[PDB]
């Protein structure tokens, strides 16, 4: 009925290309990816299967010629990355606050049959109450199906997020890779440095993590609670990793550390 609801102007660049979409006749604004397609086509796929508070909802899909649109959630806090200090990293309740947001939306992708594989501050999104959404869904891939888990062999991700057994082994579990990535996340919110270039023993810095030099640089900086669970996250063998179940159980992640977003008061 309402004339001109389906016109939206392309506002400003987000990050092909991602570009804000204001509508004509609301004013409410949405992402919209567009793809020169001169993967999509799987990227669509998964997108329309998720619905979760914690994952960049995916609105729909217009093919016009060779473009490919994708109408996805506006997250106006920006990049996750954006908010790391370098050599600082961020106050310790935010990190939890945004750990506990990443770890329902990978909960949340994992149960349905889905691996991120490419998880890292860029790609983690803030809303505009700094709510945490996964976004980019590219490089992702369904790892269970009919009940049936089927063992990656692929290899991608980003070098300093990737799991050593990515490096090392011609086949591996897809849930322990996401898991790896999300500590390296960690870390970086609590050190704003990342600690090797990537997990492999020719890399000094991680043959030091794995003879436990936590008195060097980005473990320095930590603090014994969160740093307990960066040693059950960051463990080598993928079958001794800890899962998620049990991150959740962790005592830092369980610790009060974060007062609730501050609410309007008066005193008389
Ligand atoms: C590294 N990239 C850049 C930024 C995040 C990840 C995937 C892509 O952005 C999106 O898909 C966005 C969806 N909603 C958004 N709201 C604000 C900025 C980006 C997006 C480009």
């Amino acid at each position: 009925a309402v004339p001109f609801v389906e016109d939206w102007d392309l506002v400003q660049t987000l990050g092909g290309e991602v570009q804000l979409a204001v509508n004509r006749v609301t004013e409410e604004a949405v992402a919209v990816k567009i793809v020169d397609m001169k993967n999509i086509k799987k990227e669509i796929c998964i997108n329309k299967m998720l619905n979760h508070e914690n994952v960049v909802k995916f609105y729909g899909h217009r093919r016009e010629g060779n473009i490919q649109y994708l109408f996805l959630e506006y997250c106006s806090g920006g990049e996750l990355f954006d908010r790391i200090e370098p050599d600082i990293g961020m106050p310790e309740p935010d990190a939890q606050r945004f750990f506990h947001q990443l770890m329902a939306g990978v909960v949340y992708l994992h149960g349905i049959g889905i691996t991120h594989r490419d998880i890292k501050p860029e790609n983690l999104l803030l809303d505009e109450r700094d709510n945490l959404k996964i976004s980019d869904f590219g490089l992702a891939t369904v790892f269970r199906y009919n009940n049936r888990e089927r063992l990656l062999n692929k290899m991608c991700g980003t070098l300093p997020y990737v799991a050593p057994e990515l490096l090392k082994r011609r086949e591996f579990h897809a849930e322990p890779v996401d898991v790896w990535s999300c500590g390296i996340v960690l870390t970086a919110m609590l050190a704003g440095e990342l600690p090797w270039d990537q997990p492999s023993d020719s890399c000094q810095e991680y043959s030091d993590w794995k003879e436990k030099k936590t008195y060097l640089n980005p473990w320095k900086k930590i603090d014994s609670a969160p740093l307990a669970l960066l040693h059950k996250i960051l463990v080598e063998n993928p079958s001794a990793r800890i899962t998620i179940p049990d991150i959740k159980k962790d005592r830092w992640y369980n610790k009060p550390l974060k007062k609730g977003a501050k609410r309007p008061r008066v005193t008389s």
